[PDB]
């Protein structure tokens, strides 16, 4: 038995689990009783097992808004029900050979360690961000992290790009803005020198200096991109689509800004007018509440070339031949999905890993551009238009496509039989089988 403990609510861990099963391990997804009550189980090859966060009949994420507070409930109950799961499973003849866990849950580690269960930390943020947090946790870097700090890592051949003030990860560049996430980001690495394995959802051709440093400093092994095999061309394992089928090749701007507060739906009006003014066909994901908040006049303007939808099969949209670029907040999973499909990016980072990923996208990978905010931090329609035309029509357009395609090929190769990430996956599985 391999146990998989992602933060409760995933895909990347489960995809790693699917490859463990291919090599003959038996994976179990471990999640809350709530998730398990409500959501359907992953199905074969997975079993599921349930712990508790204190909240078996209601989301405690809702019931406890503050960051610090939810975590303590989850820990208190989770640590205890996890301990019982392990002991139960052991007594049941199904002892856990290894616990793969999100190190945003460092108590997973102590529970497993206490029961003699090997631990494998699963980092699903890019090496470049993980390493900065690590350096802070090891006290080789002092809060706050500054562009100067970053330029030192760059000079030392650890970071492949020079990060400015809008590129450093804000959780440690501006700790005071978000102290709980700051702490948690850094703490992932306290006690990670004790893990039997450390795994990162990236690939080494993507971030070669950063992945080499993570490997030599934390023994981190790249196991990504951890996505469904189909999209990596690996054979060993709806209205918007009908709309995409009618579009010309490489023409559509996929757009996912993410969640917007009431404090700004002016933002969405800027975004939507920018889209209309670009003149490109566009598929814009806006959740239904937020759509009802758009102006009548913006909705009519969007009818001409756009389709607004509450959700889409993002990976399938990105693989469709109609899709020409992705205006994204540049979350990591989203970004790897774009890479693997060879889609240029227009990056609108908000937080967490996004600023740093966006800098990589623009300045090392060369697969798109990042939107420039004004003095007040606002994204204007003119900037949205400009970025779209820059990627889809400008003089550098073929550079963005060529670079994305280059990264798509190395992504696929890394995960195919015999690639760098596939080898790390196979070594990990031979270790526990
Ligand atoms: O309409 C949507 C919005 C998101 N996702 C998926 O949800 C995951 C994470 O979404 P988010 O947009 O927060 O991006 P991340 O921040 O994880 O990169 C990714 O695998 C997306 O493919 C999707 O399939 N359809
Ligand atoms: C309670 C809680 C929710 C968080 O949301 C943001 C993001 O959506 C994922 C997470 C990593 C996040 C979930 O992992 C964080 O770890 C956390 O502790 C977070 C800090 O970056």
């Amino acid at each position: 038995q391999v146990l998989l403990l992602p933060f409760p609510a995933t895909n990347p861990m489960l995809q790693f689990g699917r490859r463990l099963a291919y090599h003959g391990l038996r994976p179990t997804l471990v999640t809350t009783r709530y998730v398990l009550s409500t959501t359907p189980p992953p199905g074969d090859p997975f079993r599921v097992a349930a712990i508790s966060d204190g909240f078996d009949d209601a989301s405690g994420m809702a019931a406890l808004p503050d960051p610090g507070e939810y975590l303590r409930t989850l820990e208190a109950h989770g640590a205890r029900t996890l301990a019982e799961l392990l002991l139960s499973e052991a007594r049941a003849g199904r002892p856990a050979r290894v616990l793969v866990y999100d190190p945003h849950l460092p108590w997973a580690r102590r529970v497993a360690r206490a029961a003699g269960v090997a631990t494998a930390a699963f980092l699903s943020q890019p090496c470049a961000v993980d390493l900065i947090y690590g350096e802070v946790c090891a006290r080789r870097l002092a809060l706050p992290v500054t562009p100067t700090d970053a330029r030192g890592l760059y000079a030392r051949g650890v970071l492949g790009v020079e990060l400015g003030p809008d590129d450093v990860p804000p959780f440690v560049a501006a700790p005071e803005l978000t102290p709980a996430f700051c702490e948690q980001s850094i703490e992932q690495f306290a006690g990670l020198e004790d893990d039997d394995d450390v795994l990162v959802n990236s690939f080494s051709d993507l971030e070669p200096k950063e992945a080499a440093y993570m490997e030599s400093t934390w023994r981190a092994k790249t196991i990504g991109p951890s996505l469904p095999s189909f999209y990596l061309d690996d054979g060993r394992l709806v209205p918007c689509m009908e709309w995409l089928d009618k579009q010309p090749p490489r023409s559509v701007v996929l757009v996912s800004y993410g969640t917007v507060s009431t404090f700004d739906v002016a933002k969405l009006e800027e975004l939507g007018n920018g889209l209309c003014n670009s003149g490109k066909p566009f598929l814009w994901v806006v959740r239904s509440n937020e759509e009802h908040k758009l102006s009548v006049q913006l909705r009519k303007k969007c009818e001409k070339r756009g389709l607004i939808v509450p959700f889409c099969p993002q990976l399938e949209v990105l693989a469709h031949k109609a899709t020409g670029c992705f205006l994204s907040h540049c979350g990591w999973n989203s970004t790897l999905e774009a890479i693997v499909n060879g889609v240029p990016l227009v990056a609108m980072p908000h937080w967490a890993d996004q600023p740093t990923i966006s800098k990589y996208v623009e300045s090392l990978w060369g697969m798109g551009v990042r939107v420039q905010l004004d003095k007040s931090g606002i994204l204007q329609r003119e900037e949205v238009e400009r970025c779209i035309r820059e990627v889809m029509d400008g003089d550098r357009k073929e550079d963005y496509r060529r670079n994305a395609t280059r990264l798509m090929k190395k992504a696929k190769e890394s995960m195919q039989e015999g690639g760098s990430s596939d080898k790390n996956i196979a070594e990990f599985a031979a270790k526990y089988s």
